[PDB]
């Protein structure tokens, strides 16, 4: 699943394994 670790993000493709782009602009 997602990994604990923050990342800013526009798209799915920015994030980590299993994690979505969230309307927050960050990644989980």
């Amino acid at each position: 699943g997602c990994p604990r670790i923050l990342m800013r993000c526009k798209q799915d493709s920015d994030c980590l394994a299993g994690c979505v782009c969230g309307p927050n602009g960050f990644c989980g």
